């Protein structure tokens, strides 16, 4: 029946539901609106999830997972998860596959088996508040995760007893969120997302023709490196070194004092999102051979800012990478939405208030816009939010180049995600043993007048005359817009395959000028097309 919109988050999870027209945000048993993404495993074989497992997270750092996120769809070799082995109090370990797992009580587990049961709260609070069953959801996912990230997060999904519906991405969602306001419609925005994870940024277009408002990326990266975890660590390290000037001591060998000293440092930093000053005070947080040992540290804003100002500076940087990409100034961007609990710092505020010129919109809540816009495609996907579009097609056709240097697409320009186009190739010459798949971008007829997206070979080709081998070429875009390239040999049953990553942006003003250009040469293309075409299309080595 309804679809629920869950933010599964690094940190938070939330979830939220279309209400007839109003979106609901909905409150979990203790009467929270978010959910600590937080899964322990207890002594007397106890499953908690949420804020008591938080509770019971500084006696029991071994079987408690956190930030699970940071390994949802990753191998065990990936650069972040072996940076994450270490700071993280848990086992991470390899799975027989190579996929990053954890081992807890001696039980080796997959990350969407984990993430399940945060999603598992989530749906059994919406189903509390309906009276009902749930089994349908929007689940969102960070605009940088890639197939193997997002394949992952839908299993958790499954996990979790959901039929995942969509997977949309985070600063997407904020967007349809935010895009529920009056007044919103032919406007872009730029949604700068600092979480506990990561920053992203995306710029989203929100256009309003004939009644109907469409969503459309226009540009998106960021950087897993600059969440509220790298904050946090800041902060952490400074408080370890400054109770080794006060005493002497370095906790870090101390796990148990480590976890007490992670917490208190976040609270620290939230704290001082209000006030100018805040003590971190901590009893019994060590002994040595003379007794017990305690923290006391005052610690003021302005340090706290002199920790982080390196992580807010960082934040900029891409933020002129994805204008560029977009093909934009900041004097294009009608509005500014922050998403993120680490966005009410007043510094990154003012940040970014100083980037774009002009103060972010008070009237979207970073902790609930996500799970909010998730839960608005949820009703566009069962005909009760009308009128609400997320567009996503292809900027400029797609295909292989083929006999006499000649582009043939496979997918034309325009044209909605997901999609997937086949067509059959053969050889070019008696005896081919093998085919180039050159794939290319954009609308000229000549190859070399094209981008060039990316290539690889297919062999094994069994002798015969030129023309009769049957070789089956598919497109295959994903809702994530990543490209599946794949060349089959149907005689032979050989395959082999490419993925083409998205593109970071969409400059419409150098696609407009890319089309026009096409369009000034379509005449002489097209002679070029018709006698290259007098020799099923054919494929050089
Ligand atoms: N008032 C505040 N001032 C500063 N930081 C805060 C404040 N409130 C929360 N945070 C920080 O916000 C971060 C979590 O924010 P959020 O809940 O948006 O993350 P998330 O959505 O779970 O993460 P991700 O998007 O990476 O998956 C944490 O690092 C937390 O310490
Ligand atoms: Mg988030």
């Amino acid at each position: 029946g309804k679809i629920i919109g869950i933010d599964l988050g690094t940190t938070n999870s939330c979830v939220a539901i279309m209400d007839g027209t109003t979106p609901r945000v909905l409150e979990n048993a203790e009467g929270d609106r978010t959910t600590p993404s937080i899964i322990a495993y207890t002594q007397d074989g106890e499953t908690l999830v949420g804020q008591p497992a938080k509770r019971q997270a500084v006696t029991n750092p071994q079987n408690t997972l956190f930030a699970i996120k940071r390994l949802i769809g990753r191998r065990f070799q990936d650069e972040e998860v072996q940076r994450d082995v270490s700071i993280m109090p848990f086992k991470i370990i390899a799975a027989d596959n190579g996929d990053a797992w954890v081992e807890v009580k001696g039980q080796k587990m997959a990350p969407p088996q984990i993430s399940a049961e945060v999603l598992k709260k989530m749906k059994k609070t919406a189903e509390d508040y309906l009276g009902e069953p749930v089994t349908e959801a929007v689940i969102t996912v960070p605009a940088y995760f890639n197939d193997a990230q997002r394949q992952a997060t839908k299993d958790a999904g499954r996990i979790a007893g959901l039929e995942v519906k969509c997977i949309i991405n985070e600063p997407t969602a904020a967007a349809l969120a935010y895009g529920l306001d009056k007044g919103t419609g032919n406007r872009t925005i730029a949604v700068y997302d600092l979480g506990g994870g990561a920053f992203d940024i995306s710029i989203i277009e929100i256009d309003e023709v004939d009644g109907e408002k469409t969503f459309e990326v226009l540009a998106t990266n960021g950087d897993t490196h600059l969440g509220g975890e790298d904050f946090d660590s800041r902060l952490i390290n400074y408080l370890v070194e400054e109770f080794k000037k006060d005493q002497g001591i370095d906790l870090r060998n101390d796990p148990l004092a480590m976890q007490r000293l992670k917490e208190a440092a976040e609270k620290a930093k939230i704290e001082l999102s209000s006030a100018q000053q805040t003590d971190v005070n901590l009893p019994y947080i060590t002994a040595d051979a003379t007794g017990p040992k305690h923290m006391n540290i005052k610690v003021t804003r302005a340090k706290l800012e002199s920790l982080v100002e390196d992580l807010v500076n960082r934040s900029i940087e891409p933020l002129k990478v994805a204008l560029q990409d977009a093909g934009l100034s900041v004097s294009d961007i009608d509005d500014v939405i922050l998403v993120g609990g680490q966005t009410r710092m007043p510094m990154v505020q003012k940040k970014v208030a100083e980037f774009f010129g002009k103060e972010p919109r008070k009237d979207v809540n970073p902790d609930e816009a996500v799970a909010i816009g998730a839960a608005v495609q949820g009703g566009v996907l069962t005909g009760d939010v009308k009128d609400v579009l997320l567009l996503d097609v292809t900027p400029l056709s797609l295909g292989i180049e083929t006999m006499g240097g000649v582009m043939t697409t496979l997918i034309a320009k325009n044209t909605t995600i997901p999609t997937k186009h086949s067509q059959v190739f053969s050889t070019a010459e008696d005896n081919q043993s093998a085919v180039t798949i050159h794939v290319l971008q954009g609308e000229r007829k000549r190859a070399a007048d094209n981008k060039s997206l990316g290539q690889f070979n297919l062999d094994g080709i069994n002798p015969a005359p030129r023309g009769m081998p049957q070789i089956e070429v598919t497109f295959d875009i994903d809702c994530d817009g990543i490209l599946h390239v794949s060349a089959k040999d149907k005689n032979s049953g050989k395959e082999q395959k490419i993925t083409i990553k998205a593109s970071s942006g969409l400059n419409e003003d150098e696609i407009q000028k890319m089309v026009r250009d096409a369009e000034a040469n379509a005449e002489a293309d097209r002679k070029f097309e018709e006698l290259v075409q007098t020799r099923r299309l054919l494929l050089t080595g």
